[PDB]
């Protein structure tokens, strides 16, 4: 079956922040965004998708419409359709996120 | 901005499995399994929903399809659409998953 350890599978990239699909769904996106400081997903708003962003290791800043707040490992904030947001890694350490999209964009 | 501590969303039930939904998304059930020892997710199929459970916390024997694993901490498993499908608490300690089903059953 499709079983996998999530961090194992992350992926810096010096350059700029790396989307990694963890399992190929045609019902959402199961990615793991790996930031290193500095790096970021860009505040956007994506009208046709739900996406919870899930802080597995460091923290990013996370927007969710007109607010930010810290994404610590273990919490995960939703960014339903239509809410801008995005996520960037302000420390000074790598961030991994578990995100997810609803549906598939 | 909804944001929260999976962790600390966690109430277990003592009579079977206790299923917390994190957020009310339109586009997904974004839950959180707390499993007792003994208790589990009977097996179930969604026709149309791909499902993806992710230990938090200790571990489950997840079954997909034809297929079971031990589904460890930081570890994910997919459960496509028509999958058979279903955790089970089968160590002595409590499991926390955060599940993911897209779309809504
Ligand atoms: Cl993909
Ligand atoms: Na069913």
């Amino acid at each position: 079956m499709e079983i996998k350890d999530l961090k194992r599978l992350a992926r810096y990239n010096p350059e700029k922040m790396a989307k990694i699909p963890v399992f190929q769904s045609e019902r959402m996106l199961y990615d793991l965004y790996a930031l290193l400081p500095g790096q970021a997903q860009k505040v956007h708003v994506h009208e046709g998708s739900d996406k919870v962003y899930y802080a597995l290791e460091g923290e990013v800043v996370v927007r969710v419409g007109e607010e930010e707040a810290l994404l610590a490992p273990g919490m995960a904030a939703f960014a339903p359709a239509g809410a801008p947001h995005g996520v960037r890694n302000e420390s000074a350490s790598p961030a991994l996120l578990l995100v997810v999209t609803a549906p598939r964009p």
